[PDB]
């Protein structure tokens, strides 16, 4: 029998005490017969998956209840539906954790939640909101001791802050998250990750501090505060740091709002033993007996049953993890938390390092994360050019910021290009025509003049659609689908011109006349019958005479002396007419 029918197994990993729950099998084979086998196979996670989907697998499951949303979206976790007494005898909040599709999934085990570490170097009063902690630094600066040290590097720790003020991963309503509505780029986020970069700015907090940076300067005393879970009390407890655990600050009057993670427990919808593990789970694991069992094989934190929580409160440390848990958000169970992790974690990084702005960052953040959670896939494929576009800036912050976008005079390469070929309306204009060959050609030639082959090809071929389009194909039904051809060319043209010796923008803009007048760029026209063609047009001696006569006359940003003097002067009134103002109030010579 794929599952033998009259008896019960149990898969649980090998770190939340796989003995005490065989005890807990012990009582029930006694008073019941029905031979309880706990078993703790490595690669738990992904062993289930497969052996579930044939059939093969085991009739109750012990894991996070992040990983079981996905198991119900393949159909492999049959549905709970427990009696109002026993539901009522669970925390509430633990139950929306094994909610898919409104309906329960699994059952609450147990909490776990992030949560503040002090030590005696400020044991007092520690700190119960956000905004004070730039001022205890100071304090203890003077001690020459830090005040607050957490890692930084991974969002699973800085998400607290940025989620209080409105920030959140997906939005959760009836049992459901929905994938289309993510909380990075809102202006709580905004708010709580500025909150984070300004105590950077200040120096209360350095960007670089790791996991391990963080545990080693609170174990040594040498800050006071830090923000970590319950699976790094043994190594503090070792350390006489006299640590305490107590609620996480507040910010802008509201909590933090930290991931929470629930053991739970689910059953396989190929058991035939599917009511005999209820009677299990509901009359022997989740009461006091039994879930003193499997603590005392391992501590097991903070438990969702209300009755052995209160026993287990008794320890500062656990209760205050299950009052974060509760002002804290639920980690969703769907697959598509990948995209959030991947996004959020480049984002904070880059704007806590000061690469990128806060505002930018998150907003190429949920542009990300948004694209990721449709198709399922850290993959790239069949993205949009914006999603990609996005993925560029978040991987490659200062280059994306120098590769900027048309502002009308900035000294951006995006638009310093613009000015060079639309120069006196010598190129023809529009979609498909001499000035868009001209842009996208020096475009990639400067970009991969000073960056590299690799960096210009990622950006040229975001901003198409599909970039993996035949190139071998010139008959396009659509002008739209020509043009896509026409950039994908002439970046490949300027991609090879710009690899040589570092040069300037205006001798790069040569070469591309150069070429553009004896080899052609690649332009779209219109056959009859509506079918649009491309091939490499050549440019009229005058337009070549032309734009390298001004060319020659001008700087790397494409204007000439006059136009650039005309700036510079303008921008001296600017800053000498402040000056003057300012000489009212300290009277001055002039």
């Amino acid at each position: 029998m794929k599952i033998e029918e009259g008896k019960l197994v149990i898969w649980i990993n090998g770190d939340k005490g796989y003995n005490g729950l065989a005890e807990v099998g012990k009582k029930f084979e006694k008073d019941t017969g029905i031979k309880v086998t706990v078993e703790h196979p490595d690669k738990l996670e992904e062993k289930f998956p497969q052996v579930a989907a044939t059939g093969d697998g085991p009739d109750i499951i012990f894991w996070a209840h992040d990983r079981f949303g996905g198991y119900a979206q393949s159909g492999l976790l049959a549905e709970i539906t427990p009696a109002a007494a026993f539901q009522d005898k669970l925390y509430p909040f633990t139950w929306d954790a094994v909610r898919y599709n409104g309906k329960l999934i699994a059952y609450p085990i147990a909490v776990e939640a992030l949560s503040l570490i002090y030590n005696k170097d400020l044991l007092p009063n520690p700190p119960k909101t956000w905004e004070e902690i730039p001022a205890l630094d100071k304090e203890l600066k003077a001690k020459g001791k830090s005040a607050l040290m957490f890692n930084l590097q991974e969002p699973y720790f800085t998400w607290p802050l940025i989620a209080a003020d409105g920030g959140y991963a997906f939005k959760y309503a009836a049992g459901k998250y929905d994938i289309k509505d993510v909380g990075v780029d809102n202006a709580g986020a905004k708010a709580g990750l500025t909150f984070l970069v300004d105590l950077i700015k200040n120096k209360h907090m350095n960007a670089d501090t790791d996991y391990s940076i963080a545990e080693a300067a609170f174990n040594k005393g040498e800050t006071a505060m830090t923000i970590n879970g319950p699976w790094a009390w043994s190594n503090i407890d070792t350390s006489a740091v006299n640590y305490g655990v107590t609620v996480l600050p507040t910010f802008k009057g509201q909590p933090s709002k930290p991931f929470v993670g629930v053991l739970s427990a689910g059953i396989n919808a190929a058991s035939p033993n599917k009511e005999l593990a209820k009677e299990f789970l509901e009359n022997y694991l989740l009461t006091d007996e039994g879930l003193e069992a499997v603590n005392k094989d391992k501590p097991l934190g903070a438990v969702a049953l209300k009755s052995y929580e209160e026993e287990l409160a008794k320890d500062p440390r656990i209760a205050a993890t299950m009052e974060n848990a509760q002002k804290g958000e639920i980690m969703p169970n769907i697959p598509q938390m990948s995209a959030f992790w991947y996004a959020v974690r480049t984002a904070v990084i880059n704007a806590a390092s000061g690469r990128q702005t806060v505002d930018e960052a998150l907003k190429d953040a949920q542009t990300a994360a948004r694209a990721f959670a449709a198709a399922g896939s850290m993959s790239s494929k069949g993205l949009s050019a914006v999603a990609r576009t996005a993925k560029f800036a978040l991987s490659h912050p200062l280059i994306a910021a120098e590769i900027g976008y048309w502002i009308k005079g900035s000294t951006n390469i995006s638009t310093n290009a613009v000015r060079f070929a639309t120069r006196n309306d010598v190129l023809s204009g529009g979609d498909g025509a001499e000035s868009n060959a001209f842009r996208h050609t020096l475009w990639q030639s400067y970009i991969t003049n000073r960056h590299g082959i690799e960096i210009a090809t990622s950006i040229g071929n975001a901003h198409e659609e599909n970039p993996d389009v035949n190139l071998r194909n010139r008959r396009f039904r659509t002008q739209l689908d020509a043009d896509q051809t026409i950039d994908l060319l002439n970046n490949q043209i300027g991609r090879s011109l710009g690899n040589t010796a570092p040069i300037g923008m205006r001798d790069m803009a040569l070469r591309v006349l150069e070429v553009f007048y004896r080899d052609g760029l690649y332009t779209a026209k219109q056959s009859e019958d509506g079918s649009w063609y491309i091939d490499r047009t050549k440019i009229t001696q005058e337009q070549y005479n032309s734009l390298k006569k001004f060319y020659e006359i001008a700087n790397d940003f494409g204007r000439s002396k006059e136009e650039q003097d005309e700036i510079m002067k303008n921008a001296a009134k600017r800053d000498e007419k402040l000056l003057d103002e300012y000489e009212k109030h300290w009277h001055s010579i002039r």
